[PDB]
Order: structure tokens, then C-alpha cells, then sequence
RNA sequence: CCAGCCUAAACCGUCCGGCUUGUCCGGGCGGGGUCGUGGGGCCCUCGGACACCGAAUCCCCAGCCUAGCCGAAGCUGUUGGGA
């Protein structure tokens, strides 16, 4: 099964990111001490706005520093 | 004998709660949609309301069921316990 797991985890890898895992290892494991959740079709959408909305939230927040280079300067 | 219909999904509005407040995610209601000459969503351009079609639902009636009622035309002998 594929998580997202939110936890930089040993040999997985970094939070955010989506892994294949053995099904015991998450449902008896990862899924249970919350330090994953499933892949449903349902939450990489989840993560589509998670992405994008702190993209563009500093894909802004240096759009707006760049007139205190404009005149600042 | 005769007859075909409703929906799920996209898509839109909504209300609720979950939260890492996100143009999201989930659940509920509404709308939308229902097909194989493929169909629907969405986006463009066009004539449709007064178009007509129409129930398997509902309303009234007829008819029927559960009691009934009307209904024609004969009398005398005669054997016989009795016609
Ligand atoms: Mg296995
Ligand atoms: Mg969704
Ligand atoms: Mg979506
Ligand atoms: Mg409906
Ligand atoms: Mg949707
Ligand atoms: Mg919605
Ligand atoms: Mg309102
Ligand atoms: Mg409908
Ligand atoms: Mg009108
Ligand atoms: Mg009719």
C-alpha cells in the first residue's frame, strides 16, 4: 500500500512524502500510530492544496519583496 | 400479455465537522444525469413558449360484491288413503 506519511521517517523518507509500504507495516504500524495515512485518491487531492497553497503563499510572499527592491534599493 | 422507469459518477449551490484554514477534505440535502445509431458533464452558436406526450400516484364516477324484489297460464269429473 502507498501512504503520505507525516513524519521524516528512517528509511521512508521525509514528511509529505508518498511511499510504498508492506500493508502490515502501515495498517499494524504507520496507520496506527498516526504517523502515515492512507494514499486514497481522497487525500493525494489533500495534498494537491497542501502543495500548491504554501507554493503560491511564498510564490507571492517574494512577489511582494520585490518592490522593496524596486525603490528600496 | 404487453411498459417502461429511477439512480451512481462528472458538474453547480448549500448546511454540518474534521482540521495541517485550503480554490480541500468528508459526510447530508437540492439541482443536474441516465445512455450503445454510445451517452452525459462542462464551454460556445440556434426558435420555442401559449407546443404537445403523460402515468404504475392521487381525486370523482360507472360497473361489480356484500340483503333483496317482480315474475306468465287450470278447472271439472274420475280410481284412489292420497292425483
Ligand atoms: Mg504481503
Ligand atoms: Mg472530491
Ligand atoms: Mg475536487
Ligand atoms: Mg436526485
Ligand atoms: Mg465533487
Ligand atoms: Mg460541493
Ligand atoms: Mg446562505
Ligand atoms: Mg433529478
Ligand atoms: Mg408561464
Ligand atoms: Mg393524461
Amino acid at each position: 500500500m502507498k501512504v503520505i506519511l507525516l513524519e521524516p521517517l528512517e528509511n521512508l523518507g521525509d514528511v509529505g512524502q508518498v511511499v510504498d509500504v508492506k500493508p502490515g507495516y502501515a495498517r499494524n504500524y504507520l496507520l496506527p500510530r498516526g504517523l502515515a495515512v492512507l494514499a486514497t485518491e481522497s487525500n493525494l487531492k489533500a495534498l494537491e492544496a497542501r502543495i500548491r497553497a504554501q507554493a503560491k503563499r511564498l510564490a507571492e510572499r517574494k512577489a511582494e519583496a520585490e518592490r522593496l527592491k524596486e525603490i528600496l534599493e
